């Protein structure tokens, strides 16, 4: 009974996360995910400001109204060659990645590992916090408050 949790750096105090790898999160879940991080769904504006620190992915994540993926370098297999927040409009699909917000995050750029989940709940599940220099802090909790998600 075992989740992993994928995190990027932080810029701006945006994160983008992934729920073992694979799209995954429904909009439910994900406000829930940001929660135990002590995060939120990032504002566009908030997401605007850590594109312009250096922020980009090739993933699909929620923010708060959208579905986007923040773009530096035109990449043809990463939002269509697009710049900029890119807003995802047609899908006929409910689940993707997440970004969150964690308002007490350095300004820029912080690429440094996350090694808690600090607002995670009693739970059964082992979550495991997995950055990309691979380095991984595991817990037993839950996060999920919505049946539906679980
Ligand atoms: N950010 C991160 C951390 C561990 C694994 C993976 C990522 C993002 C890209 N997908 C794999």
């Amino acid at each position: 009974n075992q989740i992993d949790l994928n995190v990027t750096c932080r810029y701006a105090g945006v994160f983008h996360v992934e729920k073992n790898g694979r799209y995954s999160i429904s909009r439910t879940e994900a406000a829930d995910l940001c929660q135990a991080f002590n995060s939120t769904l990032p504002t566009m504006d908030q997401m605007k400001l850590a594109l312009s620190k250096g922020f980009e992915t090739c993933r699909y994540g929620f923010i708060e109204g959208n579905v986007v993926i923040p773009r530096i370098h035109p990449n043809a297999i990463c939002a269509a060659n697009h710049t900029g927040v890119y807003i995802l409009v047609t899908s006929n699909t409910s689940h993707y990645d997440t970004y969150c917000f964690n308002a007490s995050a350095p300004p820029e750029e912080d690429c440094t590992s996350v090694t808690d989940l600090p607002n995670s709940f009693d739970g059964p599940v082992t979550i495991t916090i997995v950055n990309r220099d691979g380095t991984r802090y595991s817990k037993k909790g839950e996060y999920r408050t919505h049946q539906e998600d679980i």
